[PDB]
């Protein structure tokens, strides 16, 4: 069994009561050091399951969010321990 990208952001919005506005602002220094740009359109198009985010942006997104890279992906894995 596993889940989507879309349910795991889902997940995040829900454990910690953010919206879509909180994710990218909180990404912005993560961007900036990491040298990986994420738009609004396309934050949005992964929350409404349009896109899959490709491998720079599940890792911008992991560090971002403090979380496991392959549970963001939506493998059946814990939340926090990869990356």
């Amino acid at each position: 069994m596993q889940t989507d990208t879309s349910n795991r952001l889902k997940q995040i919005m829900a454990e910690r009561n953010l919206k879509q506005v909180d994710i990218l602002n909180l990404s912005i220094p993560f961007q900036k050091k990491f040298g990986i740009k994420l738009s609004k359109s396309t934050l949005s198009q992964y929350v409404n399951s349009v896109q899959s985010p490709d491998q720079n942006r599940i890792y911008l997104l992991a560090k971002t969010l403090g979380v496991s890279e392959a549970w963001l992906m939506g493998f059946d894995v814990p939340m926090v321990e990869s990356k």
